[PDB]
Formats: structure tokens, sequence, C-alpha cells
């Protein structure tokens, strides 16, 4: 199981 989010402002 691969889980990601990442966020850029």
């Amino acid at each position: 199981q691969y889980s990601n989010q990442n966020n850029f402002v």
C-alpha cells in the first residue's frame, strides 16, 4: 500500500 499527498503553495 502506497499513500501519498503533497501541497505546494
